[PDB]
């Protein structure tokens, strides 16, 4: 094992590595949604950025992940990355309701890596997640709700018109 | 439950409620006791300032307990505020006595609270507790006994003069 | 016991002042490796600045754990400094292997007071050591660890030429 490693389990070891293939395919996702909203067909700039800006938020994630793993003496272990679960998005409503459901399967990955550090008596990895990942976590979550919340109130019987008023006085 | 609720327990949620009713409740108790001091028979100004300054951190403390229950998905639910427990508070040195009271039982409720999130699994409120609130109860609650051994070094067999001399060389 | 003093307990009052001891005898170690670096007979003046910095961050955490022994109310108790292990630190390469041994022990006793502080339910403690101290030591023991492998890398059949490099080219 590393010179450096202390305090550092083969389970959290590789529950790492499976989180950050997580973090990367949830990126991944991201990429997709901000491209199809950016369609001529779809054409929602303020729904293509937000998508964009949170493929970056999640790609970062997952390099701090990697930053920590060597920080550990852990050794980074990359898996085939699987492309997203849908090729066309539908609505800014479908889409918002895909993201909130990503990021609720993100946020039980984060609970589930703390509970297995608070299992093996790991402070380090539980400081490290309290402090960079779940209130991050919480927040957006809080975010895309308000956001749920704001484009079904706009469905009305006039949807297309909710959808240009959402994206142009929300998103900008 | 909230669209956004997740890892929240109706016990935590429960707990923040109360915990909101203690920080406005001391809110209220430092709003009578900077008041009296404010009071031409009482006249000082500086112990004044130092309460009136708690009662606003107080609030502030309460008001991040409701953006956080809301940021979970509990629905914040208010009380009946009961008034201060006296309504003149005699000289600074009862009324920092009274004080460091009423923080030590504030700082048991967060404890509380902690040991109540730590069982439920829910360290996003351990992490929030530990952020936001118990190092600023311990470094309030050493400055309250800071201040009372001082308070008490001065009494001496000239009561008036310690306690005008305290007012103007440690709160100004 | 302290007018301010809550859920805080004997136990843990101890273990720090024994923390404070090895993070003062692991200045003390430090600071007579920055000299041995010093000597004209050894004359690496980057070796040297990197171990008196260290000297200096030892003795900032153990006045951080004073300064939070009476935040908490318990009593700080000095005892007796043992002087370093060695009198001659070798080169450069034994000197960083005596460091990460050093540091990997402050690191275990900074993870065994934090198990203490869980047992104790002490979360204030438990921030603590989380805020200030565990990433610290993770991320020198890494800085070390990185040093090490450069240092081993440079020792080729040529020791002094790699020894000098290092110290011009990565120290300074
Ligand atoms: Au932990
Ligand atoms: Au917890
Ligand atoms: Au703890
Ligand atoms: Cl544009
Ligand atoms: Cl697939
Ligand atoms: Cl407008
Ligand atoms: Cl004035
Ligand atoms: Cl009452
Ligand atoms: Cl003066
Ligand atoms: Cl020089
Ligand atoms: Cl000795
Ligand atoms: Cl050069």
């Amino acid at each position: 094992s590393s010179q450096i490693r202390q305090n550092y389990s083969t389970e959290v070891e590789a529950a790492v590595n499976r989180l950050v293939n997580l973090y990367l395919r949830a990126s991944y996702t991201y990429l997709s949604l901000g491209f199809y909203f950016d369609r001529d067909d779809v054409a929602l700039e303020g729904v293509c950025h937000f998508f964009r800006e949170l493929a970056e938020e999640k790609r970062e994630g997952a390099e701090r992940l990697l930053k920590m793993q060597n920080q550990r003496g852990g050794r980074a272990l990359f898996q085939d990355l699987q492309k997203p679960s849908q090729d066309e998005w539908g609505t800014t409503l479908d889409a918002m309701k895909a993201a909130i459901v990503l990021e609720k399967s993100l946020n039980q990955a984060l609970l589930d890596l703390h509970a297995l550090g608070s299992a093996q008596a790991d402070p380090h990895l539980c400081d490290f997640l309290e402090s960079h990942f779940l209130d991050e976590e919480v927040k957006l979550i809080k975010k895309m709700g308000d956001h749920l919340t704001n484009i079904q109130r706009l469905v009305g019987s006039q949807a297309g018109l909710g959808e240009y008023l959402f994206e142009r006085l929300t998103l900008k």
